[PDB]
């Protein structure tokens, strides 16, 4: 038994899924193989001990967020994203990217949406000058408002599966800290880029003037939020080699 660290097989596999005799995996496989070294993920394999609410407000001083980088590539990027009580990572989207999540500590509400794609199908519509939101909108932001669909609103644990998106399926999504602080490893292929044109997008699901799911939404993409952002500390796990 000479293994590498859960994390070296993780950055690894991402590697080799994100990037002839015999014939190494496929995309699928890869995939699968990924998602199976992630679903045994403890926040103790990161040497992070889970986190008890703190009983203060959050400051404006304080970030509600912080992100702990592990390892990237220009194939994907590896980090934790560790949530503060009462707070959210606010809805967005991934251009073009697959991701996997994984809860490390905490209970998370990921809402998982989707923008309405004419390539897979559908025939998004524009707003209709009729109907009208609380609040009211200016005139420019109707002309860019997207129909969408708000796909699924569950739960996730460190005992849950991880979750997925892919380009095209739950990419847009929203991420609420449930009832005390939360933690969850996080896989992003390709990384985001602001520089080079694939950024992280915000949007707000619009209320106009039945509960189900899946429904749709109307959609408007916004700046990041005054009091969200999300700042470093320290990873004390086991490092990605080289
Ligand atoms: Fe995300």
């Amino acid at each position: 038994d000479n293994m590498a660290s859960l994390i070296q097989r993780i950055a690894r596999q991402a590697s080799l899924t994100f990037r002839e005799a015999p014939m190494q995996p496929g995309f699928p496989e890869n995939l699968s193989k990924l998602k199976s070294l992630l679903t045994q993920l403890r926040a103790e394999d990161l040497n992070i001990a889970p986190r008890k609410a703190t009983l203060q407000p959050l400051p404006p001083n304080l970030p509600p967020v912080t992100y702990m980088h592990i390892y990237e590539t220009d194939g994907f990027s590896l980090g934790v994203f560790l949530l503060k009580s009462g707070t959210s990572i606010p809805l967005h989207d991934h251009p073009g990217m697959h991701g996997m999540l994984k809860v490390l500590y905490g209970t998370v509400r990921i809402s998982c949406m989707d923008k309405l794609d004419a390539g897979g199908g559908q025939r998004p519509r524009a707003l209709p000058p009729e109907q009208q939101f609380e609040p009211p909108l200016q005139p420019r932001e109707r002309e860019a408002v997207r129909p969408g669909v708000l796909r699924s609103r569950a739960e996730y644990t460190e005992a849950s599966g991880p979750c997925i998106l892919t380009p095209h399926r739950d990419n847009l999504h929203q991420i609420d800290a449930v009832e005390g602080p939360a933690a969850f490893l996080d896989i992003l292929a390709p990384p985001y880029d602001p520089d080079d044109g694939r950024d992280c997008h915000y949007y707000r699901v619009l209320e106009p003037v039945a509960s189900d799911l899946p429904r749709e939404v109307w959609l408007l993409e916004t700046p990041q939020a005054d009091d969200f952002w999300c700042e470093g500390e320290p990873y004390p796990g086991p490092k990605v080699f080289p």
